[PDB]
Parts: C-alpha cells; structure tokens; sequence
C-alpha cells in the first residue's frame, strides 16, 4: 500500500530524514476516532501521492516516539516537511477538513510577502548615516526598494539583555522580494553569515517589527 | 419483497426499534402531511446510502396513535434517532438532504479522540478520603502507566442542603494508550464491596478545570 | 426545471388566484444579483416540491406587474398565499437566508402544526366566561385539547380601528388538529362561515399570535 | 422612574389605547431571567425615553392579562405599536440584543416619512387606467411627486376575502408629505371618510406595502 | 472591602456553606493577569452586592484548596451556589466579559418553564392506563395542565441498562409550574421521594426529552 | 484553454477587452500558495464555465501587468467584469471562500440600483434653474423619473479645492435606470464623454450622495 | 445660545464657507422626531463648544435647501467641515448615538494615509515611459516616494465607457502625505484642475484601486 | 497633565529606558483621529498612574523617531516596557478598545502556565535515557512535575540546519511554575545560560511545542 508503516526504530529515517511531506497518524488498534480516520488516511494518499506521503505509527506496538512529541489523545497527526514539524491535529475530522489542513500547510504561507527582513548582518555598533542608503543601493539590484527600517531590538526585559538590528527591506512585488532571498540568504559578508527572509506583510504594514 | 424502510407498529416498536442493532432513525409522519411528503424521497435514498451503518423506519401516527406521545411528538415530521435503545437525537420538520446527512453524520460518529484522562466513580465515600488517598491512587495507576496527576474531587447533587455528596476520582495519565489499559483493567470492578466505574473523561473539559462531567 | 415563467397576463392566473404558496422573482438577465440567486431557487423549488411554487417574472419582457407591488430594485421575491402578499425581500441572499425566509413565513413548509386558529367565527362582543370551555369542549372530540386563547386584535394603528377575534386552539399532537381543521373549516356559525386553519407552531411556541 | 407597572384593570388604557410603542414585560419575584434583564429594561426606559415606554406585569399579583397573549415562559417581552403586538421576545437577552430587537422594529418612528398612504379612498371596482394620473395631478398640489401606487390587498387566506386599495403616493420631500395629510386626512372625497397618514418610509422603500 | 479573604481553613465554611451565590478568583501576587481582574473584581462586589459575594484565594498562601478543583493556570474563578460549582472561568476576561459570564450563570437559565419534570416517581412497572389521567387531576391542583407525557429512558448503552420513567407535566404558564415544583419537590409518594424540577421549555417545544 | 495564458502584450485584449467576467491569478513557480490554489482554480475554471473564465499571469515571465494594478504579495486575485475591475482577493484561500468571493462579486451589489448617477456632465457654472427640468426631460425618454438631484460637492477640505457636480436621476424601477445607463454612457455630450453609472440605492434612500 | 438659525439666503456663508465643522439639523415644527433631538442638540452645542456649531434649517420656511442635499425624510442632520459633507445621519438618536456620529466624523477617518491620488491628472493617451519617472521627481520634493502606481479604470461595465487615470503616490509617512495632499490639490496644470487627496491605506495595501 | 512631550532627542531616555509601561503616541496636530484619540488619552494617563505613563512624539516636529519604527499612517500607538516593544496599534479607536488593548498587554498574558520550557540547555548529542529522568527529579524541588517533554526541533529546512533541544516541564499548579522559572531563568549550568519560561499552555496542551 502508499502508507509507510513506522517504528520507533525507524522513525527517524522515514520521517526525520525524508523528502517530501510526511504526515504522521499517531494511533492505535482500540481507538474509535483513529479507525474512522483510516479510510480517509488511505484516500488522502493516494490522491496527494507525489506531494505527500501518509505514514502511521501504532504507539501501543512503539511507545517511544509519541512522547517526544508531546502525544496526549489519540488520534494526533503531525505534518512534517523536511525534518520540521509543520503542523499538529489533534483527534478525527472529516475528509474536507484534512484537505484543507493539508493543502494550507503544504503552501507553507497564505501570500509570498514583499517584505524581506535581513539577520545578522550588522551590529548596533555599526550604524551610522550610510547605511539606509547602501541597503537601498545594494537590494535596488534585486528590483524597486519601497523603503528600508534599521530597526534595533532588545531581546528582553533585562537592563544588560542584548541589541541586535533587523534590516527591513519591502520591495514593490514580492518577485524582487524573492530574488533578492534567493541571492542573499546564507551569504558571508565582512565575517558573518546573513539570513535573509520573507516577513510577514500584514506585521510590517501594521508596524509591527517585533517578529 | 421486504422494503428497506421498516413501516413500525405501536406493537412492534420494542423489538423494530429499542432493542434493534445499529442506529435506527426513525420518522413520524401521515399522508396528509404535507413536509412528510417533502422528505420521503430523501429518507428512501438516505435508507440505500447508510445501508449497514443505519436502518429508516416510519411511524405512521394516524394508524399508531400510541407510540408518538411517548416521546412527547407535537408536529410531523419529527425524527428520532436511536442507538442501544437510547435517544441518540430529535429532529423536528422537514430538512434538505443535505441537512438530514449532516444531522446523521454528526451524531453517528462517536468520540472525537481518546483521552487522557480517566474519571473513577462509586469508588469511595467522602467519609473515606484522608491525606493518603492520593498517594495511593497514584501508587495503584502507576502500574498502568506514567500518572500526570490526581484530583480527589467532591460535588455536591443538587441545590438542596441535605443533597447527597459523591466523589470522582480523576487520573490523569501521560498518553492514552496508559488511559486505555487502566479503564479496561479498573472498570466495572468491585472493590471493598462496591462496582467502580472507570471511564474515560473529556479532556478538554479537565484541560480547563470543569469537573463537573 | 421545476420553476415557473410568468406573463404580466397570465399573472391573474398563476399567481393571485391559484392555490398554495407561490415564491415570485422579479429579475432580468443583465442583473447581477438575480443570476446570483438563480440556482439557489433552483434547489429551493426542488426541496419544496408539492409545498411552494417558485415563479419567475421578467421585467423587461414584462413591464407591467412589477409597478402595482412598488418593486425598485431587483431581485425582489414576493410569497403569496391565497391571493395574499404574506412577505417580501429585496436583494440577493444565500440559500440559507431564503430557508429562513420561508420558515418564517410559510411554517407549513417545516412541519404540521399542533396549533389550529379559527377565524371570523366569533365578535368580540359574544366574547363570555364560557367561551374558552365550550370551545375546549366543542374540540374535544377531535383529540385531547392543550389550551385555548381567545384572542382580540385591533387591526390597524388608527384610534377606532376595528376589533377581530382569533380562537386558537392547541391539541396534542398535530394529526389532531389536522381532524378538526377538516371537520370545522368552512362551517357555518350563527351568520358566518368560519376559517379554519393551521397557525405557525413556532410563533405561537413563542407567544406571538399576529399573524 | 419612567417604568409603567402595568394591572389587569389598567392593561387596556395603559397598552392597547397608548400613543406609540410599548414594550412590555411578564414577569415574577422568583424568576431568575427576569431578574437578570430588570437593569437592562432599567437603562432602555431611559435611553429610548419619546420613542419606547417601558412597562411591567407581574404575572403573580396580575394573573388575568397573560394568558390572554398566550404568554408561557418568563420572562417574555412583547412589543406594541398602536394597540397592535408588533413584536414578541422570550426569555433573557444581552443589552446588545433588546437593542437590535427594538432597532429593528421602530427605525421608521425616528422619522417624519415621505411617503403618504390613503385608506378608504376608493373601491377595488373603481380601479381604472386613469386613476394614477389623477392621484399624480390631484397631490401636486402639494409639492413634486416621486411616484403613486394603486395597490390592491387581500385580507385572509380565504377565497371570499375582501379586497381593499392602499394608494401610496411618495412626495420628493417629508414637508410636502404633511401639507397633503394636513389638507386630505379625515376628508370626504365621493362619500368616504379618508384616512391620509404618513407610511413606514422604510417599508415602502423595500417594497412593502402591507402595513 | 466587600471582598471575602479566603484560607484554606476558612473555604468550606465561606464557601461550600454559604447563602448565594460565591464567584471564588484563585490568585497569586506576581500574575499579571490576576493583578488585571483585580480592580474589576471590586466593581463587581460593589454592583453585585446582595446578589453575589466575590471571594479571593491566594494560592501561595493557602495551597490546598485549588488542588481539590483542578486548577491549574491562574487565574481562575470558580461560581459557586449551595454548595455545588455552577460554572468556572480560567483566564483574564474584560469586565464586560465577566458581567455576561456572571449574568447568565446567577440566571439558573435563559427562561423559566411550563414545563415540570418528575423523576424517581414511578418504576416502569408501574405505568398503567390510569397514570396520566391520574397526574393531571393531581397537577390540576396548581393551574391549568396542557399535556402530560410518560416517558421511558434507557440509562445507558448496556443490555441491562437501567430504565427509568420521566414524568413531564406541561403547565399553560410559567407561575403555575412554579406552584407545583415548590408543593412536590422533595414530597413522599409510595415509598420514594419525588424530584420535581423545570425542564427546558425549549428542549421540550422540541420533543427533546433527554436531559 | 478554459484556462487563458496571459502575456503582458496579449493583457488588454485577453482581458479588459473581453465580454463577461475574468478571474485573473498573478502568480510565480517558486510560489507556494499560488502553486495550492492552482487545483481550486481548475475546479473554479469547471464549475463557473459559460458565468467566468480565470486567466494567469506569472509575473516573473511577464513583469509589466501587475504594477500597473498595485500587486504587492501574490497570489492575488483580479476580477474583471467588461474590462471594469469588480473585486480583489489577495492570499491563498479553500475553495468555499472563493466561491464566496466570487459569487457576490459577479453579481457585484445585493440589488440592481433605481438611481443612476451622471458624472463629467455640467460645471458648477452651468447650473440653473432650467437643469432639473431638462435632465427630467431627456431622462423621461428611457421610463418615468421620480426625482433628479444636482448636487455640487467638493473635492477636499483644502481652500482650492475643484467643486463638481453629480446629476442623481431616481427612476421608477430598475429596468428605466439601466436603460438610461445603456443610452447614456459613453455618450459624448458639450466635449466631454459623460459617466452614467448606477448608484447604490441604500446611500440614496439615506441621503448619502458623497459616493 | 449656541445654535445658529440657518435661512436658504444664508446657507452657503454659514454653511459651506464656515470656519470650523458645522452640524446642520434639516427640520420642522410639527416634526415629532425634530422635538425629540432637540434638548440632545442643545446639550451638544454646549458639550462641544469650540469643536462644533449646531445649526438648523427649518425646511417649511425655507424650502430651497434641502433638495440639493436629496433629504427626504427628517431630522436629517448633515456634518460640513470647510465646506464639504462630512457625514448624514436620517432621523432621531440618542446623544450617545449622535456623539459616536460626530467624534468619528469630526476626525474624518480613523487614519491619515501615506497614500496620495491625483485625479483628472492624465488622461489614457498621455500615459507614456516617462510619468512614473516624472510623478516620482514632483513629488519627492515633499518626501520619501515608496511607489507609484498609473491606474487606468473604466467606468462602468458598457462598451463605450470612459476610460480615467488615477496616479497613486505612497509616501513613507503620512506628514509627507499631508504636505503633498496640500500642496496639489486644486492646482491647474496643462489646463486641468487636479484633485489630490488621501486614499484609503488599507484598501491600496490590499491592492483595491478601486475607491 | 501626567501626559509625556517627547522630543527625538530625549526618546531613549524617556523611552526605552524608562520604568515600567509607556504607551508612545505618534501624531500631528493636522490628523483628525490623533484629535480625536487625545482627549481618551488624557482620561488614560489619568486612570492608569501609577501603572503606565502616556507619551506622544509630534512627527513634524520631530521627524527622526517614527521611521525607526515603520511608522506610516497616524495615529500610531506603541507600548514599551523595558526597552521592548510589547504591542503596536494603528489608528483611532474607543476608551472602551484602548482600555482593552491596555489592560491585556500590561498582563503580559490571560493566564499564567503550569508549563515551562527550558532553552539552550542542552545540545541534541547530550540526550540519553537519564536525562528525563534528572529533569524530573531537579524539577521536583520546585513542586509537582506532571510530565517533562524532551523536545528536538530542527530550525530551518535546510539539510545541515541546527537542531536544538527544548526542555519542557508541565507542573500541577502554576504557582509551582512560577517558582521554577524565577530560580532557574538566567542561571548558568554547565556553562551554558538558561532560559527559563513560561510556554503557552494551550499549544502545550494541543500538542503544539513550536513556540
Ligand atoms: N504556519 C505558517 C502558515 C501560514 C498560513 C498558511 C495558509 C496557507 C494557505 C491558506 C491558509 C493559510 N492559513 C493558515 C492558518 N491560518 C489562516 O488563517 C490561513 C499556512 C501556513
Ligand atoms: N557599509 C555596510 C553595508 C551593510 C550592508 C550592505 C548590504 C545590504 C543589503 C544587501 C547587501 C549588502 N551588501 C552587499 C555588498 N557587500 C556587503 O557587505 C553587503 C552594504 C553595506
Ligand atoms: N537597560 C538599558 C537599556 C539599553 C538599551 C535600550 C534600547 C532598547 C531598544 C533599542 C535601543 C536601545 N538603546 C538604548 C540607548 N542606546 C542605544 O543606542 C540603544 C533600552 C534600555
Ligand atoms: N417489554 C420489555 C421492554 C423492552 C424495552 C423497554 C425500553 C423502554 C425504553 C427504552 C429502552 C428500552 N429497552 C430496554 C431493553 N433493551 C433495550 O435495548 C431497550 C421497556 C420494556
Ligand atoms: N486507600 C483506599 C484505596 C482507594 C482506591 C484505590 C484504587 C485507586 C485506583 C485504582 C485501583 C485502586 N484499588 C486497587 C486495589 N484495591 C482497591 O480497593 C482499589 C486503592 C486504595
Ligand atoms: N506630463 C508629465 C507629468 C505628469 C504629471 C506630473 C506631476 C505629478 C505629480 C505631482 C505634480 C506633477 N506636476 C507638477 C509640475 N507640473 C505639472 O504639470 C505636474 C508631472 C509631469
Ligand atoms: N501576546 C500575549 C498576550 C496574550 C493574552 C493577553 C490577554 C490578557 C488579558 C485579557 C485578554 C488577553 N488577550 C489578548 C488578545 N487575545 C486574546 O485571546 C486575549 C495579553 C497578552
Ligand atoms: N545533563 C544532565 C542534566 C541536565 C539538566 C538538569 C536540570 C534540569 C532542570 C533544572 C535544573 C537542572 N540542573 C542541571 C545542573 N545542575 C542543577 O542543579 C540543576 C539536570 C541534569
């Protein structure tokens, strides 16, 4: 059948380390709402089979796994895509209610943000009156820069907790924003390792910096 | 050849209804109901899809007057749904096929997870509860599995000051698989003289402090 | 389909003085709310079948019925019953809304009712002490009786407007009062031929004898 | 304070025979619910103060009036316009929801309509193709007119019910409105006594001439 | 200071034991949210004096009550009445969220009934021909009754389930269901006493007769 | 192709040139929820056939179309109805909020409007007291015109700002409004293209003529 | 006192050239609803003494006004602010009513944009390679330009309809916006008087153009 | 007033280095809804002494602070609490919404939690079987641990992206919790600095250990 059948020996391996979205039925063979799920489980592989790969682990047979992952009820799935738990359901629903669940999760986000946000990439220590306009300059590469925020942040109530500086950079499409991510992310610049990330439109339209 | 749809007696309704297997969903009607009419091709058609999992019989109160006043039927149609002789749910008036699936389905399903948590009854008096009850409550679980908690939780019944006071003893365990083996061990057993209870409890009511289930 | 196309000549006919409940739309084909609602009086001519009529009334080919019911906009559904105008509504809704809009105002729709009123059957001069008991007497032999409100209703908002009363009379259970409406509707009484008919379960569940 | 406590004897004079609306409450001592709403019913006596009287029953001490509106539970409201129940609302309800009740039922109180009825004014036998234009021509007298409506309402579901003409005429603006009134109201126009009042603007702006 | 300080030692006395109705916050110093509904708190003790007592345990120093409850986060307010918990509230709530929460749960419910419930009057075996006519002389003692139904009920899915009988005696109004409660409740018949209690209307209106 | 390609050279024609309405996705590859939507749109392309067509425009491939309509995130939705954009959804969403969108958008307002509004007809100057009556004239020509409105309204709070009129001409029932607008629109009358257009009838029964 | 006596002679002056925002109470002696606002209106004309003058036009005495403001019934009150209509309100409210109407139309709107649209600008045919350029430059000059969209709309659904530019200029922050807005508003250039004024920012950050 | 005049010179100080909660609001003397909320501001500073300073920066006057925020539209209210930035809102709203957004930010949340989680406490390659168990018995010293998750989440999708530990302990009652967290958060183990914190127990209790 398209559903992989987990063991705690296994787990790691089939789901950990896939590729691909694997969604994980945590269940058992006494549990009422785990076997009303099954045929809808089984309906869910085959018609997402290329996108998603259903996989059940029976925590009666393997009782290591669930409380890693702070299992309570049964039936819990877990989506994970890449190593990531992506999403969690706790207990049955109908067949149109995991579709949907699923098809939101597998996008990841509701909207591609013009917004990127850059990490790690100066220190308070380094501002001065340049720096605005060399970010404009360097991402107006990547297409038109809307506006640019050198926002500093203190992570914590503490008087001695650290300031960092998130660059904000909201760019006209979110085409650009997207390139731009594509040729930054992960880059060395003068010592350190950039992050470079979609932010949330809705957050920065509203200013909020916080996330 | 036999129909699909049992046409009920007042006789028969114990044997064809209370004591049948499977939900039985079951409509009260005459031929001069005008919404009785509006929803028989629907009940026909929900007969054939739910084969298995339902049966549909009718009551026709014109020519069983006796039954419909004992479940307190005003207009018609009206629908019961039965399972294990219990009222599983009351439908009143005509309703699409889309609503009377709905209906169904809802309450046809049965829980929608198993739980944590399970909530002893009948096991002691409040005469008896001291300052080890807990501790041997959670010595007794352990062996089932890992016990988050216990709550010795006294209700009082009814307003009324004399009302009877009983306790529920609430085992919280970490996973349901632990919850399960200790129901299936624990329920329906007699100690020191008394038939104990144990059951599963809903955990979203627990999770919010409402012990009152 | 199941629903029905009208003339400004055959409207006499088909609507006014037909029997039952007849739902009409007044529409036209370049509007965009009247497209909107059209397959969900599809369904509702379907579900209803045997108990409401939809009709439909084209005001461009049919320029003369809408103006007599002061229709501006369009969709405007109209519910007659016997020759009576029992609602209206303007504007597009969901299929919902239009459900609820019949079960307010059809409640023969839904179910049988338990409840029969008797009009034009008494003044409210001849109202007395004994009235309720002959009454609950007198319909005693169509079923156990409930209640009976003898009920007075001014018509109209002016000072000297006229005073009707309503008797109605609630039994057990509805294949009862569908017994007495037979046997009593129609009837003469001292000067009258009384109406006998079924009243909303619902409104009068809810203490409200108007309509 | 500004709460009418109703009695059998005064129920008549205080309700039925009241100018404008008149909410009324069933209630007892020991009825929680209605205990629950006594504040609300408190602040909507004060803040619908010219529009809304606010009156009680108890249904204890006044045992008469209640089953004569086929009141049930308590507490159970009941709105009257004119002598006329309008509306009916059982058991407790937020502030918020009386508001939206009461909203819902007296918009059109708040004012002075555009719109003119005439009652008694003809026969359903008079109605020809001219009358329209004689209702336009004769009511310009008094200022522009939008539009009239010659409309034509059975009263009952029973085939020999007897049909009576509403004709609405729409004035441009509410002051014209009362010049026709003022000048038509109580008349004698070929034997009959008129009645000229203004009408529900509301209504007759969503096509609801039943009023 | 309308406010009742709690101990541990104190609780059964100030709240199991009290007349009305006790709303108990379990609170500590450093909780914000407690610190938050603190203020609100007082204005209710000031409004709902006479009809609510507030009640307040620290959970620091008095850590052996909240135990006996659940509870878990704070804060956490538990209502109380004769002893039994009428409803709880975990969190911080606006004011007006409280209000509403207090409003509905000091209102034993949205309406009171016609409709009286008898339970633990009859075993099933005992139901005769002669039994409803025999409630009804009975319960005609006490006002106008509409209609009685015997009604049997599994307790449970099990093959020797318990059945009990449910006796429902429908009053014409709410004041005369009111009389026979208070003369039956708690009455001896045949070696059993009786519970009569309301039963919701609504559920009833609705032939549901389960709760 | 149920299912049109747009290019930004094919744009004008494919979409703000065509007949009915166009559902237009601007979307890219590496887009996670344009890439869930797709299904839903295949479904959308079936179930709306003859009432929609949805066209996609990847804006990576084709970067000159969505500037020109301020597309920030993607997807976002464009609905056209003859080259007239009706609505925008901006984010991935389940199919039953599309067909939400979708269905109250095509329709594009609750009721199709008596009144319609003439703009970029006359300067504030022109004004006289022989307007009303020549527009009622000319209006006259498409069904009988209850009432006309030259309004001058200015456009802002600054001191030089431009005054304008609206010419409002409330016909009788919808079917005269949309004639005129059909006559009207488009129409170029003393060197100006004249805006006729329907205005919501709401605002207008409201005195609300700022729309 | 406080409120000011309106005449259609004196409309415009007091009115539509007032400094300062002014409240217009439409009304007339024998209005029942007028009588009823009245005390509320002298209440506010002193709470709101230097933030407000209160007016009335009283509609038999002065029959010329009301009609350029399409007022059909009354009280209708209408809010100017530097001589534009602010907001209507139809028919009576209570003063806590009437003052949630004034305090969010004294403020204009819950934000101020950063968003600026120039209207009657450029027609279709002027739009080349150059504008956005040039609309950039221009209006640097009163601050940061986060992106200009040339939006080309057609008015109305039929075929010859008129086809208009709206130039939306975001700025970075709204003191930009205000100066830009003050600047060019009412300005003729090559001919054309243009408007400039605030666009919703919510709408245009969702990608509506439409308003 | 125990309102705050900022300036852009004096904004850290008087700012991110204050004591206790400042709310900071952004406004111009030109913006309608920055009048509007001024006087609910006043009643705020005046409420909350004591517990919150109210402060506003004029953006005309001084133009360095907002943009450091992405302030865009105005009013713009932000509320600090040592140097953080604990919530954002965007333009005018009521007392009644202020005083809510106020209150519930000042909590810091609706609920304290029985869970903690422990952070960079541990590296992946340390875990072994005794490890939950050591926890728990550490643990222990504050109150009663009800269950201890050791919890691996992988950050970022990336093949080599870093795997870090969470250390989560549920304990029976929250003020347990508190007592853990107040002794643990900060402490160095090993050479490593801990945080220590309470985790939402709604997630926790759904399975969700995301956060
Ligand atoms: N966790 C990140 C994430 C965020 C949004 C979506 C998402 C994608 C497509 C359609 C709906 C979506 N959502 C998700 C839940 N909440 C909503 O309201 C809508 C998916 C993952
Ligand atoms: N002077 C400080 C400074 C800080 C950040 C950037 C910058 C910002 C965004 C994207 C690329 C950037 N660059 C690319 C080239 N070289 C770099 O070091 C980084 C540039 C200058
Ligand atoms: N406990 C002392 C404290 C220290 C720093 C901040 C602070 C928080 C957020 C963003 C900037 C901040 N600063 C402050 C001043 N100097 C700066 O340049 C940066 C707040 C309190
Ligand atoms: N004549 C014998 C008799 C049989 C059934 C009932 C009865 C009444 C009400 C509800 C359930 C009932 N039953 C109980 C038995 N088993 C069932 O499953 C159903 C009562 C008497
Ligand atoms: N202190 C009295 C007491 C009360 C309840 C329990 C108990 C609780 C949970 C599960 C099993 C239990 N037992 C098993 C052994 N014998 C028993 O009597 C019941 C134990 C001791
Ligand atoms: N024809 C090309 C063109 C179109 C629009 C603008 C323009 C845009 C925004 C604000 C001011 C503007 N200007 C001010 C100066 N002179 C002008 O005529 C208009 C400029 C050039
Ligand atoms: N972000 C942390 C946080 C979380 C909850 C509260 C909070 C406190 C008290 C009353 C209401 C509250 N809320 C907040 C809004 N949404 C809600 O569901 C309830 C405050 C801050
Ligand atoms: N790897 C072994 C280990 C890891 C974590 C804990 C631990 C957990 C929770 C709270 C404190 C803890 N500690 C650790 C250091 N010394 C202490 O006194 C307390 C204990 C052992």
């Amino acid at each position: 059948d398209k559903i992989i059948h987990l063991t705690d020996d296994s787990f790691d391996t089939d789901v950990l380390k896939a590729d691909g979205a694997i969604l994980v039925d945590f269940w058992a063979e006494w549990c009422g709402p785990c076997k009303m799920i099954a045929p809808i489980l089984d309906e869910i592989a085959d018609e997402y089979q290329g996108k998603l790969t259903v996989a059940k682990l029976n925590i009666d047979q393997n009782p290591g796994t669930a409380p890693k992952y702070g299992i309570r009820g049964i039936p819990t799935l877990l989506l994970f895509k890449n190593g990531e738990v992506a999403a969690t359901k706790v207990g049955a629903l109908s067949k149109g209610q995991l579709k949907e669940f699923l098809d939101a999760n597998l996008a990841g986000s509701a909207m591609e943000s013009t917004v990127m946000v850059l990490r790690n990439m100066v220190d308070p220590k380094d501002i001065d009156d340049d720096l605005e306009g060399e970010v404009t300059e360097e991402c107006g590469k990547f297409g038109a820069v809307n506006r640019v925020i050198i926002y500093q942040e203190k992570q914590g109530e503490e008087e001695d907790a650290e300031i960092i500086v998130k660059i904000f950079v909201e760019f006209s499409i979110a085409s650009e924003t997207h390139k731009a991510i594509q040729a930054l992310n992960g880059r060395w610049f003068a010592g350190r390792k950039v992050v470079a990330e979609v932010y949330d439109q809705e957050r920065f339209d509203n200013s909020d910096l916080s996330a």
